[PDB]
């Protein structure tokens, strides 16, 4: 094609659970004030509404725990991934490089 | 036109607030149940994080409280206002013809 990104292009969520408990949803806040912080649009998905989504992070996410950022179709990283990304200042790399 | 419905393809949203507080979590909890049990598909959107969404509820809630849900563009009722709809077994009339 191109060096077109288009990776840019593509939808952002943050995968959560609303149904989660208040560690989850806090999790959640935390990791919407990162994306907003950088830039970046986002939209949540519900593992409780949305079997689409939960066989995402049933695939991808390695079973690892709370919130976490999927990129397309494409698991990125979690709660805990994301806040490592951001404090080495990589988060647009692991963002829109996987 | 027709009598194409069209309202019946337009996008679902739960609007709600992750910064809300558990209460307002709890009661998005029951009415994505009621959503969930009345076959009707629907993304959540954060008034944290989501100017456009703030600027709906702020014009057409008429400031009223805790999660609500929105057809497209156009309110429809808060989370006690569905919770009446439903039980008068009016849901989808709420839903779909405003």
């Amino acid at each position: 094609i191109e060096i077109r990104k288009h990776l840019e292009s593509q939808p952002v969520y943050i995968f959560t659970s609303l149904a989660g408990g208040m560690q989850v949803i806090l999790r959640s806040n935390n990791l919407a004030a990162i994306l907003q912080g950088n830039g970046i649009k986002f939209e949540y998905r519900d593992l409780g509404t949305d079997e689409e989504a939960k066989k995402i992070w049933k695939r991808q996410a390695n079973g690892k725990t709370l919130p976490g950022v999927v990129r397309g179709d494409d698991y990125i990283g979690n709660w805990q991934e994301i806040e490592d990304a951001n404090e080495e200042y990589r988060l647009r790399e692991l963002l829109y490089e996987t």
